């Protein structure tokens, strides 16, 4: 109990530095190609708002914990997940596109695709919810769950990525990362939630950061 709950701390931490850090940056100004990255920070704020509550009923839900709660994050991850993988399209259109792009015309284009790539996301987390409250078993939940995770990042591979080193950090380093929340899902109770109190950092706080940092970079002579 004392480990899920310091684990959460720190990840509370991790997180209110992490919006300060965001609300800042909304506000740096942009040059027209850099747009996007502020539609892509405000989206993971967003995801901010909404893993906040999560971990404030995590910290007093604990206080008197006779169930495992573990399939609580669920409700979180069926909201947050569909946005971070809209803001990884974004990003990667951003990074790889030689004339400037916004959000509105990526999804006015793409929005059948990123349906399915969303569709796929969704399966992976049902599959994961009918395992971690015991509808099916740990073994098909993790081979089930595996392969949406699968087709959920090569349909992002396929159409959205170019062939060179900053799409394969930024393309690897999250498929590893979602990866992990898999292997988490196999631990007992209090090793299971604190890997995915911790994960949540890497996979969402991290990720803010990073869009923060490229802000500032791209941007520091306008406020300079
Ligand atoms: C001034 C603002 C500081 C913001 C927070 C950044 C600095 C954080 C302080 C270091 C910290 O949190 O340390 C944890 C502790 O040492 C682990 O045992
Ligand atoms: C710790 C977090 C603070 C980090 C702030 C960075 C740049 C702030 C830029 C503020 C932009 C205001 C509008 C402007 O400068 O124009
Ligand atoms: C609208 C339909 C929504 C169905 C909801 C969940 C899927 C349940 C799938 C069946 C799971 C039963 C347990 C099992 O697979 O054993
Ligand atoms: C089980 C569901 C289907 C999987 C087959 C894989 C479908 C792969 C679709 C790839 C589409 C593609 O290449 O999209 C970018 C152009
Ligand atoms: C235009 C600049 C592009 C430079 C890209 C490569 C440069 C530096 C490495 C940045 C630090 C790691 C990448 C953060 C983005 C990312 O993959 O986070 C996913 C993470 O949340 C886990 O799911
Ligand atoms: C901010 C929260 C995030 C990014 C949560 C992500 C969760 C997953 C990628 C879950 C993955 C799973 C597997 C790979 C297999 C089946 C069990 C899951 C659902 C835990
Ligand atoms: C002993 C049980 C409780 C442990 C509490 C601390 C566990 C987590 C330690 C690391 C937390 C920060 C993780 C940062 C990201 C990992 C590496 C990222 C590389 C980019
Ligand atoms: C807006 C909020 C989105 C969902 C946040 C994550 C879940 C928080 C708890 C919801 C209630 C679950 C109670 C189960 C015992
Ligand atoms: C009290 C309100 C809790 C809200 C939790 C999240 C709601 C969405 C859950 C969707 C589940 C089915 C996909
Ligand atoms: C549990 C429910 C999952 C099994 C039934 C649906 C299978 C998935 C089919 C569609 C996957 C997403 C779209 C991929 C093709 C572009
Ligand atoms: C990518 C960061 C993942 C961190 C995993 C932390 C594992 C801690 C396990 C609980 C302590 C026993
Ligand atoms: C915590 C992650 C920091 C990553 C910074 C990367 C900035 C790249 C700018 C080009
Ligand atoms: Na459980």
């Amino acid at each position: 109990m004392d480990n899920i709950i310091m684990t959460a701390y720190i990840s509370i931490f991790v997180q209110i530095i992490t919006a300060i850090i965001s609300v800042y940056g909304l506000f740096i100004p942009l040059n027209f190609k850099d747009i996007i990255l502020r539609e892509i920070l405000i989206l993971e704020l967003i995801v901010q708002i909404i893993e906040f509550i999560f971990y404030i009923w995590l910290i007093i839900t604990l206080q008197s914990i006779n169930e495992d709660i573990t399939y609580v994050r669920y409700f979180d991850w069926v909201l947050t997940t569909p946005v971070m993988l809209l803001t990884t399209v974004y990003f990667f259109e951003y990074m790889n596109s030689d004339d400037g792009i916004r959000k509105k015309e990526i999804n006015d284009r793409d929005y059948v695709y990123l349906f399915y790539i969303c569709l796929s996301n969704f399966f992976m987390l049902l599959i994961g919810y009918l395992g971690e409250t015991k509808q099916i078993n740990k073994m098909l939940t993790l081979f089930g769950g595996s392969f949406f995770l699968f087709l959920t990042f090569y349909l992002l591979y396929v159409k959205y990525t170019k062939e060179n080193w900053m799409n394969y950090i930024v393309f690897y380093f999250m498929f590893l990362v979602w990866f992990l929340y898999g292997f988490a899902f196999m631990f007992p109770f209090s090793i299971k939630n604190q890997m995915y109190n911790i994960l949540d950092i890497v996979s969402k706080n991290i990720y803010s950061i990073f869009i923060f940092i490229v802000i500032l970079n791209q941007s520091y002579k306008l406020l300079l």
